[PDB]
């Protein structure tokens, strides 16, 4: 598929860059035909197939059909996307408030401002699952918010650049994310399918209450060697007045076999969520 080749720069004014990793680059843009506001993702596409600097077409391209698919208030969404030689450039949904990692780092919240981030997410999560989308980068880094000087901050589920449609009830792709986060399934290479994203899920949850990781260790494989057996435990100091129903929750979704893990619908019906 392609997309728009015309110069970017010609419909769009960029700003403020807002962020980048390891191929995108993230800046602020605005629309000239419509003063709308919008977040311009700058791709680098692959000079040569067997390159590793750079993403992949079918990886873009990827992205850009499942960023195609979505509207939803707790999930970002795609506006045009252009390319030229260098790039792929994605008009996607400004969301200004900044990242949740961030957030989390200027303020541990209480279980009301917790469960108000995380009822959000179980929602977009829940879109992205009856879709049969799994997302597969769940952090807090990509979790958006539209406005932090406000109680209840709302947020966007961002960066579907692992994310895979789940057509067979798993998926045996490259796929490997964020150490912290990834399930254990990820860390041994299994097949991987919807439930990944809700180990992903208990691990925000846990940091979410207590301000900690439940396996960061000190380097890169310790932390993959504590996932894959299910290293962690509540410290007393962070959770000894965190209600019993919370750890309840993630104790569900912190489990290595996917098929015994809570799924999103599970995990609207437990009752330290459900109305
Ligand atoms: O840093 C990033 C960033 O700020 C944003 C972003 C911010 C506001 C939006 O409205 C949309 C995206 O996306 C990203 C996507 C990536 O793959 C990598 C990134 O580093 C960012």
């Amino acid at each position: 598929t392609v997309f728009r080749q015309e110069n970017v720069d010609d419909y769009y004014d960029t700003g403020e860059e807002l962020g980048s990793g390891q191929f995108a680059v993230v800046k602020k843009c605005r629309e000239k035909s419509t003063g709308l506001q919008y977040a311009a993702k700058f791709i680098k596409k692959r000079r040569t197939k067997s390159s590793r600097r750079g993403v992949s077409r079918e990886d873009i391209e990827r992205e850009v059909s499942i960023l195609k698919e979505i509207q939803h208030p707790n999930v970002i969404t795609l506006h045009e996307v252009y390319e030229n030689k260098t790039d792929v450039i994605l008009i996607l949904e400004l969301v200004a408030g900044g990242e949740l990692f961030d957030f989390l780092a200027e303020k541990s919240l209480t279980e009301e401002e917790a469960t108000e981030f995380l009822k959000q997410i179980l929602n977009g999560v829940y879109y992205l699952h009856s879709l049969q989308i799994a997302h597969f980068d769940l952090k807090p880094e990509n979790i958006m918010l539209l406005d932090r000087n406000v109680p209840k901050p709302r947020i966007k589920i961002i960066d579907f650049g692992l994310a895979h449609k789940i057509d067979f009830g798993n998926e045996f792709k490259n796929i490997f994310g964020t150490p912290e986060f990834v399930a254990p399934e990820i860390v041994n290479y299994e097949p991987l399918g919807l439930e990944a994203d809700m180990w992903s899920i208990g691990v925000i949850t846990y940091i979410l209450l207590s301000g900690a990781s439940p396996f960061l260790g000190d380097t890169k494989q310790e932390t993959l060697a504590n996932v894959s057996a299910v290293n962690y435990e509540f410290e007393d100091e962070y959770f000894s007045n965190t209600s019993a129903l919370a750890k309840d929750f993630i104790r569900r979704l912190l489990v290595k076999d996917p098929k015994k893990r809570m799924t999103i619908q599970d995990s609207l019906q437990h009752p330290w969520i459900k109305p």
